[PDB]
């Protein structure tokens, strides 16, 4: 029922899409059902750190960033699904479907 998912959010000037970005991302994951790590970069200061264990447990990796990511090390290697940071903002649910569609796609 809960499928496990990882997703970095990190953008540099306009901080306002990376926390909103995260906020419909996450609401619409839990109204899902499933388990997300959404990890949140304000720019260099990263707000919630995914560790190797976090990160073993999502199976897919979402990126919704306009810049780097600094714990994209342990997600790299790992099933990702890059986006816009302005789309898990209109579109959450669109890309957590997206994210299905890397491992099961339907």
């Amino acid at each position: 029922m809960k499928r496990k998912i990882i997703a970095v959010t990190a953008c540099a000037t306009g901080v306002a899409h990376t926390y909103m970005a995260a906020q419909a991302l996450k609401k619409g994951a839990k109204k899902m059902g499933n388990l997300i790590k959404v990890e949140t970069q304000g720019a260099t200061g990263i707000e919630n750190e995914l560790t190797e264990k976090d990160v073993n447990i999502g199976e897919v990796v979402i990126f919704a960033v306009d810049t780097k990511v600094r714990n994209k090390e342990r997600f790299d290697g790992k099933v990702v699904l890059e986006v816009p940071v302005s789309a898990p903002i209109k579109d959450a649910e669109k890309v957590i479907n997206a994210a299905l569609a890397l491992i099961d796609e339907k």
